[PDB]
């Protein structure tokens, strides 16, 4: 997999393993949690290579999402592409920007603005952009291209990455789940 990077934002919030070489980690929430974590694996400097994962999800009562997640240092955007989820579509409250078809799905794609948030470059405003999966899954390959090209249609800069992952967030309610990248 050669993964380089590890996320972890607020992993103690919950039971955060990983093994880099291995391209595993784990993240038990199973009491809950009231603040949002991000944990997973991946790669210093994004691309638009595809990626490959399998996983057990377990999110049904909690505001959580499987999925790649990355940023582009700018102009500052946070990136999911959301394979399987819980109680909250990112595309429910976010702007529509309609929907794209990628790896056997339908995908809706929706962008929103953070306005002096926490980012990676401490507290910031930048640009979200989501593609949620209408067939939801816990496995296979994200053709990370697809969505990277629509989301450009509509301002994404689509260069000058930072981070990219396959990452488990939730930010409220309880699960569980175990990852492995392997491409």
């Amino acid at each position: 997999a050669g993964i380089n990077y590890v996320q972890n934002y607020n992993g103690n919030l919950g039971d955060f393993t990983y093994d880099e070489s291995a391209g595993t980690f784990s993240m038990y929430w199973e009491d809950g949690v009231s603040s949002d974590f991000v944990v997973g694996l991946g790669w210093t400097t994004g691309s638009s290579n595809a990626i490959t994962y399998s996983a057990e999800y377990s999110a049904s009562g909690s505001s959580s999402y499987l999925a790649v997640y990355g940023w582009v240092n700018y102009p500052q955007a946070e990136y999911y592409i959301v394979e399987d989820y819980g109680d909250y579509n990112p595309c429910s409250s976010a702007t529509s920007l309609g929907t794209v078809y990628s790896d056997g799905s339908t995908y809706q794609v929706c962008t929103d603005t953070r306005t002096n948030e926490p980012s990676i470059t401490g507290t910031s405003t930048f640009t979200q952009y989501f593609s949620v999966r209408e067939s939801t899954r816990t496995s296979g390959t994200v053709t990370v291209a697809n969505h990277f090209n629509f989301w450009a249609q509509h301002g994404f800069g689509n260069s000058d990455f930072n981070y990219q992952v396959m990452a488990v967030e939730a930010w409220s309610g309880a699960g569980s789940a175990s990852v492995t990248i392997s491409s």
